[PDB]
């Protein structure tokens, strides 16, 4: 038929930024969790260059961007593949790597995704969900699902 609509839920998010209730008694979450399949493509949200690619015991295969700013840096977790090589230029909306379960004991398959600013690390870490609020397909910039 030509015309549908359903009430069914949007944003495909687990883990926002901020305070983290699988956490003993207190801990942060340094990012943001996408509820997504492998295979599922995932996207630069922004435009930018690839710096790093490594593998890891707490997050499976991860691929590192660094965007054209100078000062910003972002982490993609639990990937299965990539699309791209260190040293590569991306475009916001550039295939980058595929979402898998390369380093997740609970909660299912989910991209983690982590930006980061003035170096690498937790400690550099900056809230990425008003960051992807004013992106072209919002969340969706993040993956192809
Ligand atoms: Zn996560």
């Amino acid at each position: 038929g030509s015309k549908w609509e359903d009430f069914f839920r949007g944003s495909r998010i687990t883990e926002t930024f901020g305070k983290y209730q699988h956490s003993p008694f207190d801990g942060k979450h340094y990012g943001i969790d996408f509820a997504l399949p492998k295979g599922t493509p995932i996207k630069a949200p922004t435009n930018g260059k690839v710096t790093r690619i490594f593998n890891n015991e707490l997050g499976g295969k991860v691929l590192q961007i660094a965007e054209d700013n100078g000062e910003y840096h972002q982490w993609y977790l639990h990937l299965d593949k990539y699309n791209v090589k260190v040293g590569d230029r991306v475009k916001a909306g550039d295939i980058i790597a595929y979402s898998g379960n390369t380093g997740i004991q609970t909660t299912g398959a989910h991209l983690h995704f982590q930006r980061m600013k003035g170096g690498v690390g937790n400690a550099y870490a900056e809230d990425p969900k008003p960051f992807i609020d004013q992106l072209p397909d919002g969340e969706r910039s993040l993956y192809d699902l």
